[PDB]
């Protein structure tokens, strides 16, 4: 007789990394399942076609320093974003001061 | 002449299971293909790299208790994220009909 | 030691209404309290300087041919929407054959 | 040399309440400026057209049992849309257990 | 000396299909590629894990009616939900109608 | 037996106005009940606190040149939120 | 034949303020017209009956360390939502182009 | 303890290119990689089933006149959406401060 509304769990609710463990160390490059987590994508967007160079980060600030570079569709080259970290974000909640 | 809307179903009025039948009861892991239903994924988040342990379950409440598990990186194993016992959720994964 | 996530309830869940109670058949008009529910409004929108026009309605399959008319601000006069019904269409949420 | 992405704070993040402090105890009725918090209301909607009665709450699972009233445009008399409670939910998140 | 916004445009704006082309007429199921289009999928959701019946359909109308199938995990077969009829009777596109 | 879902009405699809219809021409600023139509408000936003100032508009493009000001809480004057700041055409056009 | 579509004025992305402008600072209070976009509210929500208050601020982050408080609608008095001492979140509202 | 959010960047935000270097000057279509930041996608929806033709663009207005084509599912070919000969749409994908 009442509508009792099911939950679809959101993923901030489950998941958490330090900033340390989102890049490889061998190429400085966030590793590519964790893009999508760093980056807010529109739907259908192909991922192969962007990356994240890891430029700094801060264990303390949980914060990471990146370069955000797209493919030249005409060079085929990587080329930045916009126009050194160029984008410092804290890609996770944290709780501290 | 007249507009008239067109529609698009909301995934939501066409499924819906019983708790019990959304993990393998030998593993304790939810089935892959439901994942992306219980949880909200970001944009092209790819749903191989993580699996949700069952911790508990209500037949009676048609609650799921849930712990996150994801693929390292480095060693492609399946480790959790940062409970030691215990769920990192419960919820009703459904919307019910009963009181 | 467990996050139980809440819920706000969607509107469509509690309310549905006969398409002959959204209007007042004596002057056409959509009732000033449903304006807001049949019509996406920006947020912010006042209400009070717009009215929708009942043009048509089906009993059969609960459906509303409504025209938009606006206040003129200089005139205080209700005005339409240049350029029959400008929409056709379902409310609320049916179950039939 | 550094684009440092800002932050709006969702609502739920600094609110929270416990379910009995919801409501007038004397009329069972949520105060008016819960309203917009419990139920996802339209852009506009005018909420003196409605009413949330409290049929049942829990203490225990924090949840509330609720009944939508609306005002009847001709009679301005608040009726019941279609007894027990519509919907059965918890509106704030929680960590139990 | 001005800001001038941009714009995405809405995919409702560019396409449109006549109800008929959306499934197989030799087994009765949408296309693959419409899927998304007539069901709002969760973010991430394997579109090969389930299928959309048509059980009806409107050439008057431009409207389908659809019954979902999944594939059942352990016997990996398409299976309908809970369930004779269609599950859902709709207008899967904007039309202009006199 | 079969679910029939309904609609809520886009406002753009039945709401459209000429340019020179959206100011008032003695002060040069839009009127109040339209600018939630032509800025994107946060919900519980005070409109009392912002103001759109006209400079230009266009009748063959149907589009408006505006400064958008909003009220400094300190003193009680509006001031420009960084000729028109802003041009844009507010509702849909049909043209070639 | 081609269709033109129109736009809005985003609001939010167009604003700006340094952080020692948001509040009043003799009550230590953030100005009533800026609440709502420091805050998502949900539709509908009255903000005359919320008010955030400064904890801490910094010149160098452009960052706000806030604590919400609502208006009791029995006693019509502004109270701590409390379930004491700091801020409750810290936060940096606007983008900022540091050095 | 402060809650201190965290942040995602906004790649659509951040994202801006002249009109001529969305689309390839031999073909007239749009990029591949471009369409989901010029086109609203729907949830799954498979960009490699579409197109978009530019028929027009304007250096000086920083916009592009698009048509859109599908790619049959019978015969794996692509088909306009309807034969006409200018634009479906004539749109600014990206903000512009020009003069």
């Amino acid at each position: 007789i009442s509508f009792k509304p099911g939950n679809q769990i959101d993923f901030n609710r489950l998941f958490t990394l330090p900033v340390t463990e989102l890049f490889d160390p061998n190429t400085m490059f966030v590793y590519d399942q964790y893009v999508p987590l760093l980056v807010n994508l529109p739907s259908g967007f192909d991922q192969a076609s962007i990356r994240l160079k890891v430029i700094s980060y801060s264990v303390e600030n949980q914060t990471l320093g990146v370069r955000l570079e797209f493919k030249d569709p005409q060079t085929q080259q990587f080329i930045p974003v916009l126009n050194g970290p160029q984008t410092v974000f804290q890609p996770f909640n944290q709780w501290a001061d």
